[PDB]
């Protein structure tokens, strides 16, 4: 119980992250295999990833607190390789649909990661276990993306060849999760111990980062991509270095040792205001000859979020109950994607207060800004009544 727990957890971790063609689905589907028109695409397939991961993130952590999570870490790893089959093996519109089903369904069961590297442990090493594993996730992505990118420019394998190796990691990914211990009204039950949980303030503080920052960032990543496009192995470039210091600051969160019960709102508050710093970086950063700038303002947030996200689900669970916190996570993802959502319908679509994507990212920054002062107004409320 030693070795393999740990290590064995973090390797399945960095290994059911390796997808090479994930990053070239929309090129597969647009070139000579799929020959599936850009509308279509656009219209009738991502759209169809977005509502159903909102349907089905409330059964997934409705269920991976009472199944365990080891059938619902098989479960992503089987969605991810009948993802990759219907990839290769699926002609028609609605098989890409039931693709995008099932990619929503992988993307829904991370919570399921985090919740099963946090069961496995006693609670006085939650910290490490969250840093590393995490860490390990993130280094993870960057692999795949380097991967994929590298036997796209360096090979000269097709999306086929891609997709096939891809299709195999996730057969080994499947099989590493075959091996993964399992940990030893109802509803009625569940949502008042989670309400009795939320009445902590750091389960409480924890919470409100988490909806309301991981919503910020999964807008200022998803945008930034047509923020660049706007204005290709730059892009890469850029993609990777975040992702690698993502896993890098992950790590490091994993050995920091800041008195939370004083130092949380504060700190929280500092990683915002550095945030917004770096999103108004990336948006008023218009200067052709600049753009180092902006791709070090975009690591260097991604950095921020995912160095903060260790120690937001580590103090979580340190203030939870056993049967709880695959819940609380999918919880706070849930509210997440609903800010999300209420934020690029007030931003970008359905008219609204429609902006360019310039405009965007700083309304973006001016949003992490509001955070940031709300949680300094918070950490001032702490002291003075300390
Ligand atoms: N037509 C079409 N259709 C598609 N469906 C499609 N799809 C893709 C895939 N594109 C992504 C890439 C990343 C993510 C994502 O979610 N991004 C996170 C991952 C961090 C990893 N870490 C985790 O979140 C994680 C992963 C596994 C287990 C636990 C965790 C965790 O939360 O700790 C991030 O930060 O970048 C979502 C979609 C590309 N082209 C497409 N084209």
């Amino acid at each position: 119980s030693w070795r393999h727990l740990v290590c064995y957890l973090c390797f399945y971790g960095f290994m059911a992250q390796i997808r090479p063609g994930e990053s070239f689905i929309t090129p597969y589907l647009l070139g000579p295999d799929k020959q599936f028109t850009r509308e279509q695409v656009t219209n009738e397939i991502t759209p169809v990833l977005s509502y159903s991961y909102l349907a089905v993130l409330v059964p997934v952590f409705l269920l991976t607190d009472y199944l365990r999570y080891t059938p619902v870490l098989l479960l992503q790893g089987l969605s991810f390789v009948s993802v990759w089959l219907l990839l290769l093996l699926g002609h028609s519109v609605a098989h890409m649909q039931l693709m995008e089903l099932f990619y929503s369904v992988t993307m829904a069961a991370r919570i399921a990661y985090s919740s099963y590297i946090f069961s496995l442990v006693r609670p006085a090493r939650y910290q490490r276990v969250a840093g590393y594993s995490r860490a390990a996730v993130l280094l993870g992505v960057f692999t795949s993306s380097v991967l994929g990118q590298l036997l796209v420019t360096v090979g000269r394998v097709s999306f086929s060849t891609l997709n096939y190796i891809s299709l195999a990691f996730l057969t080994f990914s499947v099989v590493l999760a075959l091996f993964l211990k399992r940990p030893k009204s109802v509803l009625a039950r569940m949502l008042r111990e989670l309400g009795d949980s939320l009445r902590r303030p750091q389960l409480r503080l924890w919470s409100l980062w988490w909806v309301f920052n991981s919503a910020g960032y999964y807008l200022v990543v998803y945008y930034v991509h047509i923020l660049w496009n706007e204005v290709r192995v730059y892009n890469f470039a850029a993609d990777a270095a975040s992702t690698l210091l993502g896993a890098i600051t992950s790590f490091a969160a994993g050995f920091v040792k800041i008195r939370w019960a004083r130092w949380s709102k504060l700190l929280i508050a500092g990683v915002t205001a550095t945030q917004a710093g770096l999103v108004f970086l990336l948006a008023h950063t218009r200067h052709p000859s600049s753009i180092w700038l902006c791709y070090a303002a975009f690591v260097l947030f991604r950095g921020s979020y995912q160095f903060l996200v260790p120690i937001a689900t580590f103090q979580i669970a340190s203030s939870l109950s056993k049967e709880l916190c695959a819940l609380v996570f999918g919880v706070n993802t849930f509210f997440a994607t609903i800010v999300k959502t209420i934020i690029t319908f007030i931003v970008s679509d359905v008219r609204g207060l429609g902006l360019p994507v310039r405009k965007q990212f700083q309304l973006y920054s001016v949003y992490f800004l509001i955070l940031s002062i709300i949680y300094f107004l918070g950490a001032m409320l702490d002291g003075l009544r300390h």
